[PDB]
C-alpha cells in the first residue's frame, strides 16, 4: 500500500504532529513530547519504528523472520516494522491505532482532556 495515504491518515489522529529530523528525513509522529511511532524510509523502502508495544513485541516472540525486527535504532526498546510496500494496508492501519491508543494512555490528565474535545 502507499504510505502517502497512510501518512495523511496519521494526520487525521487528533493531537499528532509531524516532527521531521533533518538528516535522512526521519519523520517522528508524536504529541507535545510523547513519541509513539516514527516513519523512516531505509533502502528506499518504507519502515516505521514504534515504541515498546505489547503486540509488537509479541510478534517477535510468536512469529520470526520475514519482516525482520532489526537493530537499526533499538530492537528491544523500539520496534521497526518494514512496511516495504508489499505489506497489506489491513495490518498497517491497526498498528497505527495500536501505538496511537498507547500514546493517549501515556498522557496525563491535562493532555487527555484536550484530545477528548477533538
Amino acid at each position: 500500500m502507499t504510505i502517502s495515504e497512510l501518512l495523511q491518515y496519521c494526520m487525521a489522529k487528533p493531537g499528532a504532529e509531524q516532527s521531521v529530523h533533518n538528516d535522512w528525513k526521519a519523520t517522528q509522529i508524536k504529541v507535545e513530547d510523547v513519541l509513539f511511532a516514527m516513519v523512516k524510509e531505509v533502502e528506499n523502502r518504507p519502515a516505521v519504528s514504534l515504541k515498546t508495544s505489547p503486540e509488537l513485541a509479541e510478534l517477535l516472540r510468536q512469529q520470526h523472520s520475514d519482516v525482520r525486527p532489526s537493530r537499526h535504532l533499538n530492537k528491544a526498546h523500539w520496534s521497526t516494522v518494514y512496511l516495504d510496500g508489499s505489506l497489506p494496508d489491513s495490518q498497517i492501519y491497526y498498528l497505527v491505532d495500536a501505538s496511537y491508543q498507547q500514546a493517549v494512555n501515556l498522557l496525563p490528565e491535562e493532555k487527555r482532556k484536550l484530545l477528548v474535545q477533538l
